[PDB]
């Protein structure tokens, strides 16, 4: 409903698609030559890899990059001997950790005096401190120093921004402003890329090949996004739930963003469409678990989602029948689609995993219906189930032909700690961010309200407490992401890391949280409407 119409009618010239692809293919060997150069050091190769990451362009060379870093990491102690450049050490820290190599925080010892810890002379180094700030979001639970580093960097950068010399380099100033407001690893890959392109263009001595490559890459990525939204909108319109149901929310863009966060690349296009269809469908189910549904209505709804059928008829009312029918028809359809691609098992798991979510949803509704506000601790035992991150991860795997159904869904039902930590991040981010919407519906049982009631604290203070629980679990996600490398396929692990980054994007608001719709409006047109001028 009105970005709907927009994408329904936007003109997508296939000729332009083809030309973008062609020019990307043509430039690719030149960029790969840069990576494989015998003439550059390990250090220079890491700088390049960082730049490719920054520009959303590393995935074209993932094989080569992973191998370069696997070798380079074994020589890491050697490489940093005598390396006292803050930006360099910090760039290395980002790259190895992003790639599942736990570079030690001891590398930062050299920038620390004997105390406070971080050296005050690290302030002529504005570029170095920017990267230090950035990598302060790549900590492990035990790594207390990162939080020290985050504060150090922010304070001194804030002072630099405030104004003397700041002005003399506007483009740099703006970039640092953007980073402090939205840290790279509190942002999603493609938006990081879109902004870095603008920054890098203004950098004296920027590589012209890499810049152009990055622009072509973004425009090509964006073409897929617009086509995906076009496809989604047509599909949603045909389904026509708006006719048969009174309360259909507008979740088109948010739902696409629900696939784009997890993976931005062109080859996960199908994966994004599948994830977006499932999310848009499950929103309607979620909306149906409403305090204003009666005890019998929710009992029968929940039972039908246990049986995965279609009443019988010994059953209930029209709009609810319509919801159950639609969910089963959509999942049945998606399963039919993926069957030739050998992915029907994964589609089947969607409603299998939702079974316990429905049961949990039933309890939330009972609380909401009677106006019971449980303790925050009792709430969370139910809330972590409704968060369903094992379900969400499952949605993303369906469209990934580079992921064995057997390994992925085996991993998932082993209940990985990382899916457990993501459940906490989502549940808390969602409940705080959508609070006033929750209160204006009858949904009085939520993480914020339950915390406020337990500790007699105010909305603001509760919020700040939940934030800290969120940050702890984010650090857990990072640790699990690194730890699980060479045990769990990297393409699986990156979805998980990207869930964390997407949740920051959508719900965090300074010290946070807020509704996704307002955050999306900030980057809507840059992502989904306007291409980069070539
Ligand atoms: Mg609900
Ligand atoms: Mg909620």
């Amino acid at each position: 409903s009105l970005w709907g119409d927009h994408f329904l009618s936007v003109s997508l010239d296939r000729g332009e698609f083809d030309e973008l692809e062609r020019e990307i293919e043509t430039m690719k060997p030149l960029v790969k030559d840069m990576l494989m150069s015998s003439q550059s050091s390990d250090k220079e190769k890491i700088r390049l890899i960082h730049l490719l990451v920054s520009l959303g362009s590393s995935y074209h060379f993932d094989k080569e990059i992973q191998d370069i870093l696997k070798h380079s990491f074994t020589k890491l102690d050697d490489i940093i001997v005598g390396e006292d450049d803050l930006e360099t050490i910090s760039i290395m820290f980002e790259v190895f950790r992003l790639y599942g190599h736990k570079m030690s925080c001891d590398a930062f010892d050299r920038f620390r005096g004997e105390d406070g810890r971080f050296k005050e002379s690290l302030a002529k180094d504005v570029r170095g401190m920017l990267q230090l700030f950035e990598v302060a979001h790549l900590g492990t639970p035990s790594e207390d120093i990162m939080d020290e580093a985050s504060s150090f960097a922010q304070n001194h950068l804030d002072s630099w921004i405030g104004g003397n010399v700041s002005g003399a380099t506007p483009h740099l100033l703006k970039h640092i402003q953007n980073s402090l407001y939205i840290p790279r690893y509190c942002n999603i890959e493609v938006l990081v890329a879109r902004e870095y392109i603008s920054y890098y263009e203004q950098e004296e001595g920027h590589n012209k090949i890499l810049l152009k490559f990055a622009k072509l890459n973004f425009n090509f990525c964006q073409f897929h996004y617009i086509q995906e939204l076009k496809t989604l909108t047509k599909w949603w319109k045909d389904l026509d739930l708006a006719s048969k149901l009174p309360y259909i929310r507008d979740r088109l863009v948010e739902s696409h963003l629900g696939g784009l966060g997890p993976y931005f690349e062109p080859h996960y296009s199908l994966g994004r469409i599948i994830v977006a269809k499932i999310i848009m469908t499950m929103v309607v189910v979620d909306d149906t678990y409403d305090a204003h549904a009666t005890v019998p209505e929710v009992a029968v709804l929940t039972e039908c989602l246990q049986r995965l059928n279609i009443g019988a008829d010994d059953k209930l009312p029209d709009y609810l029948r319509t919801v159950l029918e639609s969910v089963f028809e959509v999942m049945g359809e998606i399963e039919q689609e993926m069957r030739p691609k050998g992915r029907s098992y994964g589609v089947k798991q969607v409603l299998e995993r939702f079974k316990n979510v429905a049961k949990a949803d039933k309890q939330l509704t009972e609380w909401a219906r009677t106006g019971d506000v449980p303790s925050f601790d009792e709430y969370m035992k139910v809330g972590l189930v409704t968060a369903g991150m094992d379900g969400y991860a499952g949605y993303c795997f369906i469209g990934m032909e580079d992921v064995s159904e057997k390994e992925a869904f085996e991993w998932l039902s082993s209940n990985p700690l990382i899916i457990q930590a993501l459940n906490v991040m989502f549940r808390l981010a969602n409940d705080v961010g959508t609070y006033e919407t929750e209160i204006n519906r009858g949904e009085v049982a939520n993480g914020l309200n339950c915390y406020m009631k337990q500790y007699g604290v105010t909305k603001e203070e509760a919020s700040q407490e939940l934030r800290k629980i969120y940050s702890n679990n984010k650090k857990v996600v990072m640790e699990e992401f690194m730890n699980s490398h060479d045990h769990v396929p990297r393409q699986v692990l990156l979805r998980c890391l990207n869930f964390a980054r997407l949740f920051d994007v959508m719900y965090t608001e300074g010290d946070g949280y807020s509704e996704p719709k307002g955050k999306i409006e900030h980057f809507m047109t840059s992502l989904y409407v306007h291409p980069i001028p070539l």
